[PDB]
């Protein structure tokens, strides 16, 4: 992928994951880029609170011309949600058979044939972080930066450790760097941050989900159409922050993964 | 040539917990147990070994992946109660499929034929994703026993490893022997599935306890004992035979 600066959100389920890709996108509308958000997490509902319902994967579509990428449109498997947002999901792979690059490299296949990434400006990558096996990590090879998202829990710091060696492995060969982690929402942050001052790494913004913002409405719409209160603008500022971030560049880091074991003994 | 069972699930929903506290139930029934933690967070079996056991990626990235001078005492470890057990470890970060590292572990236990003496083999494999790498545990596992909880996360997990499991039963012997832990009931009735039991330690229990050690090695008080008994009613009901059933998958947009 060329011409676009793409960035791969990283991180575990369970956490909010979605919330904080899907508002990375529509924060980056607002600034008036063409944002394209690429759903290659299992469970497709990454893009649901930009277009308000469930998008057709493209396995799902690929599965019914019988995997012929010819007869497709491209309006069959990209769609376009809140604020012009392009929202096209990859899906799961097949229970028990195939492999997740096969429907991560599809997905990127179909979209340099039909010729929809020479308009995008940023492509937003929500990729599953449980696993961080080459099927998972195939949109480490197209990211320019990728920014984990975890929280104050244990799974989440060793879901972030995975990812930092996972980035590191393909940045020997690749552009994708570590960008920095992210906290899913306002909570404390002691663990977060000693696990980054210990592998050098670093933590970016800190958005207020738990404070009000009542989950019906974070997974139903997205903070940028919800009605404006103080809880609503207080979390956009923290997404437009984020977004112009990364746009202008960050300064680089080098961070290191500890040890499997080391990060047992460093929280419990 | 043995009994075998594939515990399933997400994580975070002490997955783990179940795997090994079944693993110790048959060691009390008197049966030779030999638990596999297929999880990339290799701690399947630390609350039996009580410690960090080395992986099979670990050992055979000092060895050169050389399978050549490995012997049992290398990453087969001596657990609670003389349970044998062994992480696979998992894959290397960034590149590398989860059937390698399940490929890689059950050669490296046929080389040296541990399991000619064994009765019932645990697979404790990681449920967050049903593709075909982690899947592998299932080609050679008996029946399977879903993790869940009443959450949507772990239904959604639930949802598509019984579609795992009917796929790759059309090619092998796997088998659906149900599901442990409300909002699941109604997922077993339009699915046409199985809710075992429901392990009481959640409370009283604490979960820095829970994953320090297995349950039959607490201090015997009134609520471990209890949950004793649950794992030993489930290890008999497996080992018995539980009557098969045939659930069907929900579409992703209907779960
Ligand atoms: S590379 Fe990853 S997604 Fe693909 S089969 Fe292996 S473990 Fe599964
Ligand atoms: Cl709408």
């Amino acid at each position: 992928i060329t011409g676009a600066k793409v960035f791969a959100v990283y991180g575990k389920g369970g956490i909010g994951k979605s919330t904080t890709s899907s508002n990375l996108s529509a924060a980056f509308s607002i600034l008036g880029k063409r944002v394209l958000q690429i759903g290659c997490d299992p469970k497709h509902d990454s893009t649901f609170t930009l277009t308000g319902s469930l998008v057709p994967t493209v396995i799902d579509v690929l599965k019914d011309v019988d995997f012929h990428p010819e007869e497709l449109r491209p309006e069959d498997f990209v769609f376009e949600g809140f604020n012009g947002v392009m929202c096209v999901e990859a899906g799961g792979p097949p229970a028990g058979t195939g492999c997740g690059g096969y429907v991560v490299g599809q997905t990127v296949k179909l979209l340099k044939q039909h010729h929809l990434l020479d308009d995008t400006d940023v492509v937003i990558f929500d990729v599953l972080g449980d696993v961080v096996c080459g099927g998972f990590a195939a949109p480490l090879q197209h990211a320019d930066q990728a920014v984990v998202v975890t929280a104050n829990d244990f799974d989440s710091i060793y879901a972030m450790n995975r990812i930092i060696a996972a980035v590191q492995a393909k940045s020997k060969n690749y552009k994708v760097r570590l960008a920095g982690c992210v906290a899913n929402r306002s909570r404390a942050t002691d663990e977060v941050d000693r696990f980054c001052k210990e592998t050098n790494f670093r933590r970016l913004a800190h958005m207020p989900d738990l404070d009000a913002i009542r989950r019906s409405r974070l997974k139903k719409k997205t903070l940028f159409e919800m009605d404006e209160d103080q809880d609503v603008l207080a979390a956009r500022a923290e997404y437009i922050r984020l977004a112009e971030s990364l746009w202008r560049g960050l300064d680089p880091i080098d961070p290191h993964s500890l040890p499997d074991r080391e990060i047992f003994e460093l929280l419990g």
